[PDB]
């Protein structure tokens, strides 16, 4: 499993990076939305999980980029307490999911591994659909 | 999408179901996980959502007769404060997600989506592999 890290806090985003590596998952950390916005793509297996605040592109911003790039890109917005409203009608806009800060190691990865599952699913559903078509096509 | 809803207390059932029902839910209330589990299979196209304590087969009995049927047919538990810890665990051994009480209505219905979500995606990926298996066959 992959996972596209995005956090202004250095700190907190090196936290994230080993108790999700430590889970399992192979970790892509930036410190910019832009970075990691240009790494994705429908292609992309993994998540993304970003800070709904950062100092240039937020997490808003990314989570409407990566919407138009592909809706079952799973994105978990990491954000403070004051800030869920804003997350939860992310959500409804088509965001996975959200975590609340300050948030427990086990908690991170329980949520991760949701958005991990739906993606595996989705690009399961698609190579499955890939070769019928195939087949279909050679036959 | 379905839902076979069980809880103890009947009036918090009936705001659950109707909550669910407006967000597009064909709900199936039980005061009884034996009952709810009855009307379970491995074909069962909807999640559950228990409440994790019952005055008869609670919600992680439930959890464990679930998991044995299918794994991948998600079960969200409705928790109080105190029982946090018992339904992380719950999910670290296979349970979908909780879902701690009090709760509002949109928060709800966001769980129930993506437990939905995770099934959708499940009875289609078997849908696509009859079908493949059905097609090799037949050549």
């Amino acid at each position: 499993p992959s996972v596209f890290l995005i956090d202004d806090d250095r700190d907190l985003r090196k936290a994230m990076q080993q108790t999700l590596e430590l889970a399992g998952f192979t970790v892509s950390s930036f410190a910019s939305a832009t970075e990691a916005l240009a790494g994705l793509s429908a292609d992309f297996a993994g998540i993304v999980i970003s800070d709904i605040r950062m100092p240039g592109m937020d997490g808003l911003a990314l989570f409407r980029k990566i919407l138009a790039l592909d809706p079952d890109l799973p994105m978990i917005l990491v954000t403070g307490h004051g800030d869920i409203p804003m997350a939860v009608q992310a959500i409804q806009d088509g965001a996975y999911d959200f975590i609340a800060k300050p948030f427990a190691a086990d908690r991170l990865v329980q949520s991760a591994r949701r958005a991990e599952e739906k993606r595996r699913l989705v690009m399961e559903n698609r190579s499955l659909r890939r070769a019928a078509e195939a087949a279909s096509e050679g036959l």
